[PDB]
């Protein structure tokens, strides 16, 4: 019997790919999520993990019997190296456009962020993405019968996006939410409380928390699987239900608590 | 043990009131539905059954421990005597406004329909309703934390409306649908196929069927409880699940089949 993934798994530690629900499949690593949403008309790939993960994701797609060339759209959570790292690699393999909200586009073209990213100084360099389609903040990415809805989720980054869609097993259909990271973490310089340095940025983060908390949410998945206890819900160590309609509310509420702790930490330092 | 209601129950045969789900309660008769949606800020009454049913509905509200004076809005399915019959009676008892779409208002003010009703010649006279609030075709009726969304459902009548809302038992929340009648029945004169006599009417009926079929639908209830097999899902004779996410689709599909049978019948007669 396979032993499954640890919550503190390395970002590049391999995971055997497995169904999440219906036509949503997990193709990421033990430490970093990537999802494949499939149809007979082609697929949507969600996230790219770390600049090193291209090959594992591609191997995992094929392990499930899907062809990377049948992926017709790529979307992602946010423009940090640990989720956008293999986008260019995956675009070449699939031929698919990458969809990005406006505040992520320059980062994807450079392969590095700018000072608008809270984690600017700790960024690792990425391959640029060549074919980017600008995604409206409430846009829908459609491939055949598939439709993934964007929920703009700035805060952890300027360009972050949560994604939502329906997956079915026969007539039993579930609202899937791939909620973006909501951690208020930074490099050693950035201060969430310095509004003059980034006007409206923290307010937008608070608004993201409220929007995520309010989503219709049957099955939650997060870019770091442990942030939603994914390995306690699927795979060999699963001991809790996959479906929990309170999950997005609890996720956002915890994130709000942690955001306010970060603000307290900033108040305590000059 | 109580024996429960028959599917061919008389419209005025009494039913003991019982929870449907959460804060949605059944307060109608064995043959004709009425629902009460409750909150600590007041309630919404859905439908009025037959001109004779005022007292049973009011008794049933009180049997559950709710006060008619705490009802703050009344809505209804459609403007036939067997669903709108006791509206004026219930308005007096509750003091609540009745919400109606534009094509039902004159019928509610007269207490009889006009020739726009397929069943005009078989109408029974109703008490007029004095305080009517005009409801937009996609309007929301709000009372405290309650919010009922209108889905205009012309076809069986010009003014018919389906209603949808969420009811919860703790954290387990359900999308309730009180779908209007979809039966293509008439008096001896009306022809659904005579578009010149009522331009666009049948197209609107077909559009209603499509809209109802597409609703998010956890628990379906219908003005005639048997039309959705309600007594096979709640009460003493229940043998099938209350929740069925296919119910609105199946309801509308059956109705489409019956509508097309009606068109065949009309083609066969001059
Ligand atoms: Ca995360
Ligand atoms: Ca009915
Ligand atoms: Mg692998
Ligand atoms: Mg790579
Ligand atoms: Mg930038
Ligand atoms: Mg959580
Ligand atoms: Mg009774
Ligand atoms: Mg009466
Ligand atoms: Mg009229
Ligand atoms: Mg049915
Ligand atoms: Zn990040
Ligand atoms: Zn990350
Ligand atoms: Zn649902
Ligand atoms: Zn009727
Ligand atoms: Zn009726």
């Amino acid at each position: 019997a396979s032993r499954g993934c640890a919550d503190d798994a390395g970002w590049n530690d391999p995971a055997m790919p497995l169904k999440v629900y219906g036509n949503t499949w997990y193709v990421g690593t033990c430490g970093i999520s990537a999802l494949l949403v499939t149809s007979d008309a082609g697929h949507i790939l969600v996230d790219a993990a770390t600049p090193q993960a291209g090959p594992q994701i591609l191997a995992n797609i094929r392990a499930l019997g899907f062809r990377p060339e049948d992926v017709r759209a790529i979307v992602f959570s946010h423009e940090h190296f640990d989720h956008a790292g293999s986008l260019a690699e995956l675009q070449k393999a699939t031929g698919a456009p990458v969809y990005a909200r406006a505040p992520a586009i320059d980062t994807l073209k450079r392969g590095l962020p700018d000072r608008t990213d809270p984690q600017f100084e700790v960024a690792e360099p990425v391959a640029p993405v060549a074919n980017i389609v600008t995604l409206a903040d409430d846009g829908v990415v459609s491939v055949g019968p598939l439709a993934l809805t964007a929920v703009a989720s700035p805060g952890h980054t300027p360009g972050g996006t949560s994604w939502t869609w329906r997956s079915c097993e026969g007539d039993d259909c579930r609202q899937m939410v791939y909620a973006d990271s909501l951690t208020a973490i930074s490099d050693d310089v950035f201060r969430y409380s310095d509004d003059a340095a980034h006007p409206g940025y923290l307010a937008a983060f608070r608004n993201t928390l409220a929007r995520v908390a309010a989503l219709d949410c049957d099955i939650l998945v997060t870019p770091h699987p442990s942030a939603s206890g994914l390995w306690n819900r699927i795979g060999p160590r699963a001991a809790a239900p996959l479906m929990d309609t309170t999950a997005c509310r609890r996720y956002a509420q915890g994130a709000r608590q942690r955001l306010e702790k970060r603000l307290a930490e900033e108040a305590a330092t000059s």
